[PDB]
This record gives C-alpha cells, sequence and structure tokens, in this order.
C-alpha cells in the first residue's frame, strides 16, 4: 500500500518525505500518467506504473478487492536495505517488488526541481 511505499523510499533516501518530494513530479510520478517521461526519475515512475498494471493482470490480485495503493504487504528496512517478506502471498509479493524496484530507482537518479508539479501540458 501507499504507507509501505512511503517507507521503502525513506529507507533508501532517509532525508526525504517521499509523499511530498516525489508526488506530482513529471508526467508519471503521481496518480495516472501519460506522455513521454521528462527525465530518468519520471521514467522510474513510468516503470512503476507499468508494474502496477501488470500486477492488476494477475489472477491472484484480481481476487482481492484491494488495489496496490491500499493492498498491505510486509517488508523490512535494515541498514537501508529493503526486503520483501516470504509471507506475502503472490499479489502482495508482486506489488512489494514493484515498490522495492521504484524506491531503489528513485535513489539512483537525479532530482530536477523544475519537473515538480509539472504542467501536464507537457504530457
Ligand atoms: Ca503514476
Amino acid at each position: 500500500a501507499l504507507w509501505q511505499f512511503n517507507g521503502m523510499i525513506k529507507c533508501k533516501i532517509p532525508s526525504s518525505e517521499p509523499l511530498l518530494d516525489f508526488n506530482n513530479y513529471g508526467c508519471y510520478c503521481g496518480l495516472g500518467g501519460s506522455g513521454t517521461p521528462v527525465d530518468d526519475l519520471d521514467r522510474c515512475c513510468q516503470t512503476h506504473d507499468n508494474c502496477y498494471m501488470q500486477a492488476m493482470k494477475l489472477d491472484s490480485c484480481k481476487v482481492l478487492v484491494d488495489n496496490p495503493y491500499t493492498n498491505n504487504y510486509s517488508y523490512s528496512c535494515s541498514n537501508n536495505e529493503i526486503t520483501c517478506s516470504s509471507e506475502n502471498n503472490a499479489c502482495e509479493a508482486f506489488i512489494c517488488n514493484c515498490d522495492r524496484n521504484a524506491a531503489i530507482c528513485f535513489s539512483k537518479v537525479p532530482y530536477n526541481k523544475e519537473h515538480k508539479n509539472l504542467d501536464k501540458k507537457n504530457c
């Protein structure tokens, strides 16, 4: 869910408030997304959106009424490393991996303040 995703990002970027820093960034970081990613961070978000769409296609996820945003899963942050739990059932395990991948992606690319709250006229 959103609360676990927030924590994974802070796990990799301890100085951030991910729900403030990465929401509404580019054409893809935030709800929805279309167009050509504006930079590599925006591309991390595009990949993440695709991952969520893929999760949605899984039989296992289609059984739950809960979408990725509210679907809770278990993970730990230790020494700034993220570990998705073996106790997650298939859907939750898939979503946890989508989240883990984006958090690490976010921690490896430049952050461009001029892409924050981007006019979706660029998308
Ligand atoms: Ca998005």
